[PDB]
Protein backbone atom coordinates (compact mmCIF):
# COMPACT_ATOMS: atom_id res chain seq x y z
CA UNK A 1 0.00 0.00 0.00
CA UNK A 2 2.47 2.87 1.22
CA UNK A 3 5.57 2.70 -1.56
CA UNK A 4 7.75 3.61 1.68
CA UNK A 5 8.05 4.03 5.13
CA UNK A 6 10.74 6.61 6.21
CA UNK A 7 12.44 6.42 10.07
CA UNK A 8 13.87 10.14 9.74
CA UNK A 9 17.55 9.54 8.72
CA UNK A 10 18.83 11.59 5.71
CA UNK A 11 20.32 9.67 2.39
CA UNK A 12 23.30 10.99 2.71
CA UNK A 13 26.27 10.79 -0.07
CA UNK A 14 29.01 8.73 0.15
CA UNK A 15 31.86 10.93 -1.64
CA UNK A 16 31.79 14.82 -1.72
CA UNK A 17 29.44 15.80 -4.17
CA UNK A 18 29.59 18.53 -7.41
CA UNK A 19 26.43 19.98 -8.63
CA UNK A 20 28.34 22.09 -11.52
CA UNK A 21 31.30 22.75 -12.96
CA UNK A 22 33.84 25.66 -13.07
CA UNK A 23 33.82 25.81 -16.60
CA UNK A 24 31.93 24.84 -19.64
CA UNK A 25 33.87 24.33 -22.25
CA UNK A 26 31.29 23.55 -24.91
CA UNK A 27 28.85 26.07 -24.37
CA UNK A 28 31.98 28.54 -24.93
CA UNK A 29 32.43 30.31 -28.02
CA UNK A 30 34.85 33.10 -27.90
CA UNK A 31 32.24 36.07 -27.08
CA UNK A 32 29.46 34.02 -25.50
CA UNK A 33 30.30 31.46 -22.76
CA UNK A 34 27.48 29.95 -20.60
CA UNK A 35 27.09 27.03 -18.20
CA UNK A 36 23.56 25.65 -17.77
CA UNK A 37 24.50 22.21 -16.98
CA UNK A 38 23.94 20.75 -13.58
CA UNK A 39 24.22 17.32 -11.61
CA UNK A 40 22.02 15.75 -9.29
CA UNK A 41 23.08 15.13 -5.65
CA UNK A 42 22.07 14.18 -2.36
CA UNK A 43 20.55 17.83 -1.52
CA UNK A 44 17.35 16.93 -3.47
CA UNK A 45 16.78 13.32 -2.12
CA UNK A 46 14.44 14.28 0.34
CA UNK A 47 12.29 15.95 -2.31
CA UNK A 48 12.77 12.72 -4.44
CA UNK A 49 11.46 10.73 -1.42
CA UNK A 50 8.43 12.76 -1.00
CA UNK A 51 7.69 12.34 -5.03
CA UNK A 52 8.00 8.88 -4.80
CA UNK A 53 6.16 8.04 -1.28
CA UNK A 54 2.30 7.51 -1.20
CA UNK A 55 -0.44 5.02 -1.19
CA UNK A 56 -0.90 2.58 -4.18
CA UNK A 57 -4.89 1.44 -4.63
CA UNK A 58 -4.70 -1.55 -6.90
CA UNK A 59 -7.54 -3.54 -8.34
CA UNK A 60 -7.65 -6.20 -10.69
CA UNK A 61 -10.12 -7.32 -13.07
CA UNK A 62 -10.98 -10.24 -15.66
CA UNK A 63 -9.13 -8.34 -18.44
CA UNK A 64 -6.09 -8.68 -16.04
CA UNK A 65 -6.56 -11.89 -14.98
CA UNK A 66 -7.14 -13.02 -18.82
CA UNK A 67 -3.94 -11.36 -19.89
CA UNK A 68 -1.68 -12.75 -17.16
CA UNK A 69 -2.92 -16.25 -17.66
CA UNK A 70 -1.80 -15.63 -21.24
CA UNK A 71 1.59 -14.80 -20.26
CA UNK A 72 2.42 -17.74 -17.98
CA UNK A 73 1.59 -20.04 -20.44
CA UNK A 74 4.05 -18.34 -22.70
CA UNK A 75 6.65 -18.71 -20.18
CA UNK A 76 6.34 -22.52 -19.37
CA UNK A 77 7.89 -22.55 -22.85
CA UNK A 78 11.08 -21.30 -21.52
CA UNK A 79 13.99 -22.91 -19.83
CA UNK A 80 16.80 -21.59 -17.67
CA UNK A 81 19.90 -23.11 -16.07
CA UNK A 82 21.37 -22.04 -12.67
CA UNK A 83 24.81 -19.87 -13.73
CA UNK A 84 28.14 -21.31 -12.60
CA UNK A 85 29.52 -19.56 -9.40
CA UNK A 86 32.50 -18.85 -11.94
CA UNK A 87 30.07 -17.28 -14.40
CA UNK A 88 28.02 -15.20 -12.37
CA UNK A 89 31.53 -13.67 -11.32
CA UNK A 90 32.71 -12.65 -14.26
CA UNK A 91 29.83 -11.38 -15.28
CA UNK A 92 30.05 -9.02 -12.36
CA UNK A 93 30.94 -5.33 -13.80
CA UNK A 94 35.03 -4.54 -13.07
CA UNK A 95 34.42 -1.44 -10.61
CA UNK A 96 30.71 -2.49 -8.90
CA UNK A 97 30.16 -1.40 -5.26
CA UNK A 98 32.56 -3.18 -3.52
CA UNK A 99 30.98 -5.43 -0.41
CA UNK A 100 31.54 -4.65 3.36
CA UNK A 101 32.86 -8.51 3.82
CA UNK A 102 36.52 -7.25 2.68
CA UNK A 103 36.36 -7.03 -1.03
CA UNK A 104 35.04 -5.70 -4.31
CA UNK A 105 34.71 -6.50 -7.91
CA UNK A 106 38.36 -6.87 -8.74
CA UNK A 107 37.78 -10.24 -5.88
CA UNK A 108 35.23 -11.15 -7.22
CA UNK A 109 36.26 -11.02 -11.07
CA UNK A 110 39.83 -12.61 -10.27
CA UNK A 111 37.79 -15.50 -7.65
CA UNK A 112 39.76 -14.67 -4.86
CA UNK A 113 39.29 -17.05 -1.83
CA UNK A 114 37.71 -14.50 0.48
CA UNK A 115 34.66 -13.80 -2.28
CA UNK A 116 34.16 -16.67 -3.68
CA UNK A 117 33.73 -18.55 -0.02
CA UNK A 118 31.50 -15.36 1.02
CA UNK A 119 29.23 -15.98 -2.13
CA UNK A 120 29.04 -19.51 -0.99
CA UNK A 121 27.80 -18.57 2.41
CA UNK A 122 25.19 -16.23 0.89
CA UNK A 123 24.18 -18.61 -1.61
CA UNK A 124 23.55 -21.29 0.91
CA UNK A 125 21.67 -19.04 3.38
CA UNK A 126 19.12 -18.24 0.51
CA UNK A 127 18.67 -22.27 0.08
CA UNK A 128 18.06 -22.36 4.16
CA UNK A 129 16.15 -19.25 4.72
CA UNK A 130 13.15 -17.62 2.31
CA UNK A 131 11.92 -15.17 5.11
CA UNK A 132 14.75 -13.32 6.53
CA UNK A 133 14.70 -9.85 4.24
CA UNK A 134 18.04 -8.83 3.23
CA UNK A 135 19.18 -5.43 3.46
CA UNK A 136 20.02 -2.42 1.23
CA UNK A 137 21.61 0.73 0.62
CA UNK A 138 19.83 3.84 -0.55
CA UNK A 139 21.43 6.60 -2.78
CA UNK A 140 20.63 9.56 -4.20
CA UNK A 141 21.94 9.09 -7.89
CA UNK A 142 24.24 12.28 -9.47
CA UNK A 143 23.35 12.51 -13.05
CA UNK A 144 24.07 15.09 -15.34
CA UNK A 145 21.13 17.33 -17.05
CA UNK A 146 20.17 20.78 -18.38
CA UNK A 147 17.92 23.41 -16.89
CA UNK A 148 15.12 23.99 -18.96
CA UNK A 149 13.56 27.28 -17.09
CA UNK A 150 10.30 26.82 -19.03
CA UNK A 151 9.24 23.20 -18.30
CA UNK A 152 10.43 23.09 -14.36
CA UNK A 153 13.40 23.71 -11.97
CA UNK A 154 16.37 21.21 -11.46
CA UNK A 155 15.12 18.02 -11.34
CA UNK A 156 15.61 16.09 -8.02
CA UNK A 157 17.88 13.29 -7.69
CA UNK A 158 16.61 9.42 -8.50
CA UNK A 159 17.24 7.14 -5.94
CA UNK A 160 18.63 3.96 -5.99
CA UNK A 161 18.39 1.01 -4.00
CA UNK A 162 20.61 -1.83 -4.06
CA UNK A 163 21.98 -4.97 -1.75
CA UNK A 164 25.35 -6.45 -0.59
CA UNK A 165 27.78 -7.01 -3.89
CA UNK A 166 27.76 -10.86 -2.39
CA UNK A 167 23.79 -10.78 -3.07
CA UNK A 168 24.61 -9.39 -6.60
CA UNK A 169 26.29 -12.20 -7.76
CA UNK A 170 24.21 -14.59 -6.18
CA UNK A 171 20.98 -12.94 -8.34
CA UNK A 172 23.09 -13.90 -11.59
CA UNK A 173 23.59 -17.21 -10.50
CA UNK A 174 19.64 -17.70 -10.12
CA UNK A 175 18.02 -15.35 -12.41
CA UNK A 176 20.89 -14.29 -15.25
CA UNK A 177 19.54 -16.93 -17.67
CA UNK A 178 16.09 -16.02 -17.18
CA UNK A 179 16.42 -12.03 -17.88
CA UNK A 180 18.20 -13.33 -21.01
CA UNK A 181 15.00 -15.39 -22.26
CA UNK A 182 11.42 -14.51 -20.59
CA UNK A 183 10.79 -10.81 -21.90
CA UNK A 184 11.19 -11.66 -25.06
CA UNK A 185 9.37 -15.31 -24.91
CA UNK A 186 6.61 -13.73 -23.03
CA UNK A 187 5.76 -10.71 -25.11
CA UNK A 188 7.52 -11.20 -28.69
CA UNK A 189 8.36 -8.44 -31.18
CA UNK A 190 6.56 -5.97 -28.12
CA UNK A 191 10.00 -6.66 -26.21
CA UNK A 192 11.73 -3.30 -26.82
CA UNK A 193 15.23 -4.17 -25.46
CA UNK A 194 15.94 -6.72 -28.76
CA UNK A 195 16.58 -3.83 -31.29
CA UNK A 196 19.50 -2.15 -32.68
CA UNK A 197 18.27 1.44 -34.04
CA UNK A 198 17.97 0.39 -37.83
CA UNK A 199 15.55 -2.49 -35.98
CA UNK A 200 13.67 -0.02 -34.18
CA UNK A 201 13.22 2.09 -37.16
CA UNK A 202 12.08 -0.57 -39.22
CA UNK A 203 9.17 -1.85 -36.03
CA UNK A 204 8.03 1.66 -36.18
CA UNK A 205 7.76 2.42 -39.52
CA UNK A 206 5.97 -1.09 -40.42
CA UNK A 207 3.62 -0.58 -37.24
CA UNK A 208 2.90 2.76 -38.27
CA UNK A 209 1.95 1.34 -41.82
CA UNK A 210 -0.05 -1.54 -41.73
CA UNK A 211 -2.73 0.74 -39.99
CA UNK A 212 -5.17 2.16 -42.41
CA UNK A 213 -5.47 5.15 -39.97
CA UNK A 214 -2.85 4.62 -37.35
CA UNK A 215 -3.08 6.19 -34.06
CA UNK A 216 -0.27 6.23 -31.24
CA UNK A 217 0.83 7.09 -27.47
CA UNK A 218 3.42 7.10 -25.65
CA UNK A 219 2.19 6.39 -21.43
CA UNK A 220 4.60 7.55 -19.11
CA UNK A 221 3.88 6.18 -15.89
CA UNK A 222 4.62 8.36 -12.63
CA UNK A 223 7.19 7.17 -10.52
CA UNK A 224 6.64 3.51 -11.64
CA UNK A 225 8.90 1.89 -9.70
CA UNK A 226 6.80 3.24 -6.67
CA UNK A 227 3.87 2.05 -8.38
CA UNK A 228 4.79 -1.52 -8.61
CA UNK A 229 2.82 -3.04 -5.78
CA UNK A 230 4.33 -6.33 -3.35
CA UNK A 231 1.75 -8.55 -5.34
CA UNK A 232 2.82 -7.26 -8.75
CA UNK A 233 6.58 -8.49 -7.40
CA UNK A 234 5.09 -11.81 -6.22
CA UNK A 235 3.22 -12.24 -9.38
CA UNK A 236 6.31 -11.95 -11.08
CA UNK A 237 7.59 -14.90 -9.58
CA UNK A 238 4.81 -17.16 -10.48
CA UNK A 239 5.72 -15.91 -13.53
CA UNK A 240 9.16 -17.01 -13.22
CA UNK A 241 8.31 -20.34 -11.95
CA UNK A 242 6.29 -21.03 -14.75
CA UNK A 243 9.42 -21.61 -16.58
CA UNK A 244 11.06 -24.63 -16.50
CA UNK A 245 14.02 -23.92 -14.14
CA UNK A 246 16.19 -26.31 -11.86
CA UNK A 247 14.66 -26.66 -8.22
CA UNK A 248 17.46 -25.21 -6.43
CA UNK A 249 17.12 -22.26 -8.52
CA UNK A 250 13.52 -22.33 -7.90
CA UNK A 251 14.41 -22.43 -4.24
CA UNK A 252 16.16 -19.40 -3.99
CA UNK A 253 14.16 -17.05 -6.60
CA UNK A 254 11.31 -17.57 -4.09
CA UNK A 255 13.33 -16.60 -1.08
CA UNK A 256 15.10 -13.43 -3.44
CA UNK A 257 11.96 -12.68 -4.11
CA UNK A 258 10.01 -13.02 -0.49
CA UNK A 259 13.31 -11.46 1.37
CA UNK A 260 14.39 -8.55 -1.42
CA UNK A 261 12.28 -8.19 -4.26
CA UNK A 262 9.37 -7.89 -2.36
CA UNK A 263 10.91 -5.13 0.38
CA UNK A 264 13.35 -4.92 2.92
CA UNK A 265 14.60 -2.55 5.20
CA UNK A 266 17.38 0.34 3.66
CA UNK A 267 20.35 1.74 5.11
CA UNK A 268 22.23 5.21 4.40
CA UNK A 269 25.54 5.69 3.14
CA UNK A 270 26.36 5.55 7.32
CA UNK A 271 24.63 2.34 8.29
CA UNK A 272 21.86 4.18 9.95
CA UNK A 273 18.38 2.90 9.24
CA UNK A 274 16.63 5.08 6.90
CA UNK A 275 12.96 3.07 5.72
CA UNK A 276 11.14 0.29 4.31
CA UNK A 277 10.79 -0.58 0.97
CA UNK A 278 7.74 -2.46 -0.59
CA UNK A 279 7.71 -1.37 -4.42
CA UNK A 280 10.31 -2.27 -6.61
CA UNK A 281 14.03 -1.70 -6.29
CA UNK A 282 15.99 -0.29 -8.67
CA UNK A 283 19.51 -1.82 -8.17
CA UNK A 284 18.46 -5.37 -8.34
CA UNK A 285 18.80 -7.92 -11.24
CA UNK A 286 15.43 -8.23 -11.96
CA UNK A 287 14.67 -4.71 -12.06
CA UNK A 288 14.01 -3.78 -15.90
CA UNK A 289 12.75 -7.85 -16.49
CA UNK A 290 10.20 -6.90 -13.97
CA UNK A 291 9.11 -3.88 -15.05
CA UNK A 292 9.05 -4.42 -18.42
CA UNK A 293 7.03 -7.64 -18.10
CA UNK A 294 4.56 -5.87 -15.60
CA UNK A 295 4.08 -2.85 -17.84
CA UNK A 296 3.13 -5.01 -20.92
CA UNK A 297 0.55 -7.45 -18.42
CA UNK A 298 -1.05 -4.01 -17.04
CA UNK A 299 -0.89 -2.35 -20.40
CA UNK A 300 -2.71 -5.25 -22.18
CA UNK A 301 -5.49 -5.81 -20.12
CA UNK A 302 -5.60 -1.46 -20.45
CA UNK A 303 -6.13 -2.02 -24.18
CA UNK A 304 -8.51 -4.39 -24.17
CA UNK A 305 -11.05 -2.86 -20.88
CA UNK A 306 -10.27 0.39 -22.98
CA UNK A 307 -11.34 -0.55 -26.22
CA UNK A 308 -8.03 0.29 -28.12
CA UNK A 309 -8.48 -1.79 -31.85
CA UNK A 310 -5.41 -3.30 -33.66
CA UNK A 311 -3.15 -2.41 -31.14
CA UNK A 312 0.56 -3.08 -31.75
CA UNK A 313 2.84 -1.55 -28.41
CA UNK A 314 6.47 -1.36 -27.77
CA UNK A 315 7.37 -1.54 -24.11
CA UNK A 316 10.46 -0.80 -22.71
CA UNK A 317 10.59 -0.80 -19.10
CA UNK A 318 8.56 1.65 -17.53
CA UNK A 319 8.49 3.66 -21.24
CA UNK A 320 5.46 2.44 -23.51
CA UNK A 321 3.78 2.88 -27.15
CA UNK A 322 1.02 1.79 -28.24
CA UNK A 323 0.27 2.20 -32.31
CA UNK A 324 -3.56 1.43 -32.95
CA UNK A 325 -6.37 2.01 -35.69
CA UNK A 326 -7.74 5.59 -35.44
CA UNK A 327 -11.24 5.95 -34.54
CA UNK A 328 -11.60 9.57 -34.95
CA UNK A 329 -9.75 12.22 -32.59
CA UNK A 330 -12.84 12.26 -30.63
CA UNK A 331 -13.33 8.18 -29.80
CA UNK A 332 -9.22 8.07 -29.59
CA UNK A 333 -9.54 10.73 -26.77
CA UNK A 334 -11.82 8.78 -25.09
CA UNK A 335 -10.58 5.72 -25.15
CA UNK A 336 -7.45 7.00 -23.69
CA UNK A 337 -8.82 8.43 -21.13
CA UNK A 338 -10.21 4.86 -20.47
CA UNK A 339 -7.00 3.36 -20.71
CA UNK A 340 -5.49 5.29 -18.33
CA UNK A 341 -8.23 4.56 -15.69
CA UNK A 342 -7.73 0.91 -15.78
CA UNK A 343 -3.92 1.36 -15.74
CA UNK A 344 -4.23 3.50 -12.17
CA UNK A 345 -6.52 0.72 -11.20
CA UNK A 346 -4.26 -1.38 -11.94
CA UNK A 347 -1.75 0.80 -9.99
CA UNK A 348 0.30 2.43 -13.10
CA UNK A 349 -1.03 5.76 -12.52
CA UNK A 350 0.39 8.05 -15.49
CA UNK A 351 3.04 11.11 -14.79
CA UNK A 352 1.99 12.90 -17.96
CA UNK A 353 -1.05 12.57 -19.14
CA UNK A 354 -1.31 10.89 -22.66
CA UNK A 355 -2.79 11.96 -25.42
CA UNK A 356 -3.15 10.72 -29.00
CA UNK A 357 -0.62 11.30 -32.00
CA UNK A 358 -1.02 11.74 -35.77
CA UNK A 359 2.72 11.43 -36.66
CA UNK A 360 5.24 8.71 -36.33
CA UNK A 361 8.05 11.73 -35.92
CA UNK A 362 6.48 12.71 -32.89
CA UNK A 363 6.01 9.35 -31.02
CA UNK A 364 9.01 9.06 -28.62
CA UNK A 365 9.71 5.16 -27.95
CA UNK A 366 12.78 4.36 -25.24
CA UNK A 367 13.54 8.03 -25.17
CA UNK A 368 13.89 7.67 -29.15
CA UNK A 369 12.12 9.00 -32.22
CA UNK A 370 11.67 8.16 -35.96
CA UNK A 371 12.93 10.74 -38.46
CA UNK A 372 13.96 11.12 -42.05
CA UNK A 373 16.64 12.77 -44.35
CA UNK A 374 17.67 12.51 -47.74
CA UNK A 375 20.59 9.78 -48.76
CA UNK A 376 23.18 10.70 -51.56
CA UNK A 377 21.45 9.64 -54.26
CA UNK A 378 18.29 11.72 -53.11
CA UNK A 379 16.10 9.13 -51.91
CA UNK A 380 14.54 8.56 -48.48
CA UNK A 381 16.41 7.28 -45.64
CA UNK A 382 15.06 6.94 -41.66
CA UNK A 383 16.97 6.86 -38.84
CA UNK A 384 16.46 6.88 -35.14
CA UNK A 385 17.22 10.22 -33.02
CA UNK A 386 15.87 11.98 -30.12
CA UNK A 387 16.54 15.36 -27.60
CA UNK A 388 19.56 15.99 -27.66
CA UNK A 389 19.28 18.63 -24.62
CA UNK A 390 20.70 15.86 -22.08
CA UNK A 391 22.98 13.46 -24.54
CA UNK A 392 25.07 16.96 -25.01
CA UNK A 393 24.89 18.28 -21.26
CA UNK A 394 26.68 14.70 -20.70
CA UNK A 395 28.91 15.31 -23.29
CA UNK A 396 29.87 18.70 -21.84
CA UNK A 397 30.41 17.32 -18.50
CA UNK A 398 32.28 14.63 -19.49
CA UNK A 399 34.98 16.89 -21.07
CA UNK A 400 35.75 18.44 -17.86
CA UNK A 401 35.30 15.42 -15.59
CA UNK A 402 36.48 12.20 -17.04
CA UNK A 403 34.52 9.39 -16.11
CA UNK A 404 35.39 5.48 -16.11
CA UNK A 405 32.85 5.25 -18.67
CA UNK A 406 31.51 7.46 -21.41
CA UNK A 407 28.03 8.38 -22.02
CA UNK A 408 28.89 10.73 -25.39
CA UNK A 409 31.10 7.20 -27.01
CA UNK A 410 27.59 5.50 -26.86
CA UNK A 411 25.69 8.15 -28.05
CA UNK A 412 27.80 8.69 -31.59
CA UNK A 413 27.84 5.52 -32.02
CA UNK A 414 24.02 4.55 -31.42
CA UNK A 415 23.02 8.12 -32.86
CA UNK A 416 25.85 8.31 -35.92
CA UNK A 417 23.55 9.46 -37.94
CA UNK A 418 22.21 11.90 -36.45
CA UNK A 419 23.04 15.76 -37.50
CA UNK A 420 23.04 16.51 -33.84
CA UNK A 421 26.24 14.01 -33.46
CA UNK A 422 27.50 15.01 -36.80
CA UNK A 423 27.63 18.53 -36.60
CA UNK A 424 28.32 18.56 -32.84
CA UNK A 425 29.29 15.69 -30.88
CA UNK A 426 31.64 14.58 -33.56
CA UNK A 427 33.42 17.79 -34.31
CA UNK A 428 33.69 18.53 -30.81
CA UNK A 429 35.08 15.08 -29.73
CA UNK A 430 37.70 15.00 -32.55
CA UNK A 431 39.06 18.26 -31.96
CA UNK A 432 39.32 17.82 -27.88
CA UNK A 433 41.08 13.94 -28.65
CA UNK A 434 43.56 15.83 -30.90
CA UNK A 435 44.22 18.54 -28.52
CA UNK A 436 45.34 16.04 -25.90
CA UNK A 437 46.71 13.71 -28.66
CA UNK A 438 45.23 10.50 -27.70
CA UNK A 439 43.07 9.57 -30.54
CA UNK A 440 43.78 6.00 -31.24
CA UNK A 441 43.40 5.18 -27.31
CA UNK A 442 40.87 2.96 -26.54
CA UNK A 443 37.46 4.21 -24.65
CA UNK A 444 34.83 2.34 -22.21
CA UNK A 445 31.06 3.60 -22.82
CA UNK A 446 27.92 1.97 -22.15
CA UNK A 447 25.08 0.08 -24.43
CA UNK A 448 23.31 -2.00 -22.00
CA UNK A 449 23.94 -5.12 -21.29
CA UNK A 450 27.68 -4.13 -21.29
CA UNK A 451 30.80 -2.01 -21.30
CA UNK A 452 32.45 -1.97 -24.71
CA UNK A 453 36.20 -0.84 -25.52
CA UNK A 454 36.47 1.25 -29.00
CA UNK A 455 39.13 3.40 -30.41
CA UNK A 456 37.55 6.63 -32.06
CA UNK A 457 39.90 5.91 -35.22
CA UNK A 458 37.81 2.60 -35.90
CA UNK A 459 34.46 5.21 -35.75
CA UNK A 460 34.06 5.21 -39.29
CA UNK A 461 34.11 1.32 -40.07
CA UNK A 462 31.85 0.69 -36.98
CA UNK A 463 29.04 3.18 -37.70
CA UNK A 464 29.15 1.50 -41.59
CA UNK A 465 28.01 -1.67 -40.05
CA UNK A 466 25.88 -0.30 -37.63
CA UNK A 467 24.23 2.26 -39.70
CA UNK A 468 25.12 1.83 -43.31
CA UNK A 469 27.72 3.94 -45.64
CA UNK A 470 24.55 6.32 -45.73
CA UNK A 471 25.20 7.73 -42.62
CA UNK A 472 28.13 9.95 -43.86
CA UNK A 473 25.65 11.16 -46.61
CA UNK A 474 22.75 12.20 -44.73
CA UNK A 475 21.18 15.85 -45.50
CA UNK A 476 17.77 17.60 -45.71
CA UNK A 477 16.96 17.00 -42.23
CA UNK A 478 13.26 17.70 -41.61
CA UNK A 479 11.89 21.29 -40.03
CA UNK A 480 11.55 20.02 -36.96
CA UNK A 481 14.80 17.64 -36.05
CA UNK A 482 16.83 21.28 -36.91
CA UNK A 483 14.19 22.76 -34.35
CA UNK A 484 15.05 20.44 -32.23
CA UNK A 485 18.67 20.36 -32.27
CA UNK A 486 18.75 24.61 -32.47
CA UNK A 487 16.25 24.80 -29.10
CA UNK A 488 18.75 22.04 -27.75
CA UNK A 489 21.98 24.35 -28.41
CA UNK A 490 20.01 27.33 -27.06
CA UNK A 491 19.09 25.85 -23.79
CA UNK A 492 22.44 24.40 -23.47
CA UNK A 493 23.95 27.87 -24.23
CA UNK A 494 26.27 26.61 -26.98
CA UNK A 495 26.80 28.06 -30.43
CA UNK A 496 24.58 27.32 -33.30
CA UNK A 497 24.80 24.64 -35.95
CA UNK A 498 25.89 26.98 -38.85
CA UNK A 499 29.08 27.43 -35.98
CA UNK A 500 29.43 24.26 -35.44
CA UNK A 501 29.99 23.54 -39.08
CA UNK A 502 32.81 26.24 -39.51
CA UNK A 503 34.53 24.65 -36.61
CA UNK A 504 34.18 21.34 -38.94
CA UNK A 505 36.11 22.39 -41.24
CA UNK A 506 39.32 22.70 -39.45
CA UNK A 507 39.06 19.79 -37.25
CA UNK A 508 38.49 17.50 -40.97
CA UNK A 509 41.55 19.33 -42.40
CA UNK A 510 43.43 18.16 -39.36
CA UNK A 511 42.39 14.97 -39.24
CA UNK A 512 43.54 14.36 -42.78
CA UNK A 513 47.02 15.63 -42.25
CA UNK A 514 47.41 13.30 -39.83
CA UNK A 515 46.93 10.79 -42.43
CA UNK A 516 46.32 6.57 -41.24
CA UNK A 517 43.04 6.01 -39.93
CA UNK A 518 42.82 10.04 -38.87
CA UNK A 519 42.70 10.50 -42.33
CA UNK A 520 39.66 8.19 -43.01
CA UNK A 521 37.44 9.75 -40.21
CA UNK A 522 38.26 13.22 -41.38
CA UNK A 523 37.16 11.73 -44.94
CA UNK A 524 33.82 9.71 -44.10
CA UNK A 525 32.73 11.57 -40.61
CA UNK A 526 32.95 15.43 -42.33
CA UNK A 527 32.08 14.80 -45.65
CA UNK A 528 29.23 17.07 -44.52
CA UNK A 529 31.24 19.52 -43.76
CA UNK A 530 32.35 20.71 -47.41
CA UNK A 531 30.98 21.98 -50.80
CA UNK A 532 32.74 19.06 -52.94
CA UNK A 533 32.48 16.03 -51.38
CA UNK A 534 34.29 12.80 -51.41
CA UNK A 535 33.59 9.91 -52.86
CA UNK A 536 33.35 7.25 -49.90
CA UNK A 537 33.32 3.76 -51.11
CA UNK A 538 33.21 0.53 -48.41
CA UNK A 539 35.56 -0.05 -45.50
CA UNK A 540 36.50 -3.00 -43.45
CA UNK A 541 33.10 -2.75 -41.97
CA UNK A 542 32.65 -6.42 -42.47
CA UNK A 543 34.86 -7.68 -40.12
CA UNK A 544 32.71 -7.33 -36.63
CA UNK A 545 29.57 -7.72 -35.23
CA UNK A 546 28.13 -6.50 -32.19
CA UNK A 547 26.32 -7.81 -29.26
CA UNK A 548 23.74 -4.90 -27.82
Amino acid sequence: SMSYSWTGALITPCSPEEEKLPINPLSNSLLRYHNKVYCTTSKSASLRAKKVTFDRMQVLDAYYDSVLKDIKLAASKVSARLLTLEEACQLTPPHSARSKYGFGAKEVRSLSGRAVNHIKSVWKDLLEDSQTPIPTTIMAKNEVFCVDPTKGGKKAARLIVYPDLGVRVCEKMALYDVTQKLPQAVMGASYGFQYSPAQRVEFLLKAWAEKKDPMGFSYDTRCFDSTVTERDIRTEESIYQACSLPEEARTAIHSLTERLYVGGPMFNSKGQSCGYRRCRASGVLTTSMGNTITCYVKALAACKAAGIVAPTMLVCGDDLVVISESQGTEEDERNLRAFTEAMTRYSAPPGDPPRPEYDLELITSCSSNVSVALGPQGRRRYYLTRDPTTPIARAAWETVRHSPVNSWLGNIIQYAPTIWVRMVLMTHFFSILMAQDTLDQNLNFEMYGSVYSVSPLDLPAIIERLHGLDAFSLHTYTPHELTRVASALRKLGAPPLRAWKSRARAVRASLISRGGRAAVCGRYLFNWAVKTKLKLTPLPEARLLDLS
